[PDB]
């Protein structure tokens, strides 16, 4: 059982989500072909996932990670986009699901930028658009992004195009430069914190 609580566009919560992913917004050297052509988004509803058992599962993992990283799980918050948005708040992020078309091999791929998380919520190369109207710059249709918790503990700073199946040793995530893209090889190293429910917006 998953609890969805939307969060008030009064609330702070709410603003700093927001906030957070409206100024992340950057260009795409594929001209907006994968996400779309847009500055800004139209945030229709931000919500917190409540769920027990995949809390549980996090928090086990959490403990894990820091006493193999000096009591400390170095957790960020990152963005996820994903046509397995439905699966990821019901049963959370799994690795047998991991991108093998990485440029850092098989695993589960959180970006520092929500324009990013964008290009992947209709699927890779961002599939053949809105399921409606066939369209991967829809204005209509609803789209909807994860804003997670995640566990990285000792991330290994990667800048070549190794594909990797697992994190190297005495590491627990991938970052990975040429913006930065965070790799991570079990699910239960990010938490769906918040769904983002928004529409990507034409310019004028
Ligand atoms: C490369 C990258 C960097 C930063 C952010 C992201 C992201 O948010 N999602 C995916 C992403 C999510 C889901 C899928 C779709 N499935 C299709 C079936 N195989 C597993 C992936 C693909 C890519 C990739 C990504
Ligand atoms: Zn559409």
């Amino acid at each position: 059982g998953t609890i969805l609580l939307d969060l008030a566009p009064e609330d702070k919560e709410y603003q700093s989500v927001e906030e957070e992913m409206q100024s992340t917004i950057r260009e795409h050297r594929d001209g907006g072909n994968a996400g779309g052509i847009f500055n800004r988004y139209n945030v229709i509803r931000i919500q917190k996932v409540v769920n027990k058992k995949l809390r549980e599962r996090f928090c086990h993992r959490q403990k894990e990670v820091s006493e193999e990283n000096h009591n400390h799980h170095n957790e960020r918050m990152l963005f996820h986009g994903s046509p397995f948005i439905n699966a990821i708040i019901h049963k959370g992020f799994d690795e047998r699901h991991a991108y093998i078309g990485g440029m850092f091999g098989a695993g589960i791929y959180f970006a520092e930028n929500s324009s990013k998380s964008n290009q992947y919520v209709y699927g890779i190369g961002g599939g053949t658009g809105c399921p409606t109207h066939k369209d991967r710059s829809c204005y209509i249709c609803h789209r909807q992004m994860l804003f997670c918790r995640v566990t990285l503990g000792k991330s290994f700073l990667q800048f070549s195009t190794i594909k990797m199946a697992h994190a190297p040793p005495g590491h627990h995530s991938v970052i990975g430069r040429p913006y930065a893209e965070y790799v991570i090889y079990r699910g239960e190293q990010a938490y769906p914190e918040y769904l983002i429910t928004y529409q990507i917006m034409k310019p004028e």
